[PDB]
């Protein structure tokens, strides 16, 4: 966590700038790249904001003749990576 | 928190690619802009990797003939907000 012990640095391309216009100043972060492999590939393009994880897990594992159980650990533990990174709308 | 009964979205900009290339499928996030406003602007100028938020906060108070205690305070939020932001090195 973050504390008074805390000795921080901006990461790479996390710029300050002043936006003039705006009156205001900023820290511009660039993009970034995840990778998705197998099957959360197919996880990222299921998400629709509607369908739950539960019921995304059981369409593939029915899909894919896989165990929904397994699949279910699997498409939480992608989501929440993908949450921490800020990438998704819940 | 993340559960099977979270119904994700990506968030908007953030696009799935198939970077052939390397042979991999990955997110493409976009460039974020984060406000800093006031001392907060002063503070993400004075990270280096190396003073802690309590030798920060110290100095800026001293410099602006500020209350210590308070403004340690303000720096440890600060850089609370920037670090769920992704964008600090700790």
């Amino acid at each position: 966590t973050i504390s008074r012990d805390s000795c921080p640095a901006l990461r790479a391309g996390v710029r300050l700038q002043h936006d003039r216009a705006r009156d205001q100043w900023v820290l511009l972060a660039p993009e970034r790249v995840v990778e998705l492999d197998d099957i959360a590939l197919v996880v990222a393009q299921r998400y629709d904001g509607t369908q739950s994880l539960a019921q995304i897990a059981q369409t593939l594992a029915a899909e894919f003749d896989a165990d929904a159980s397994e699949i279910e650990t699997d498409v939480i533990e992608l989501t929440t990576t993908l949450h921490q990174k800020r990438l998704l709308r819940l």
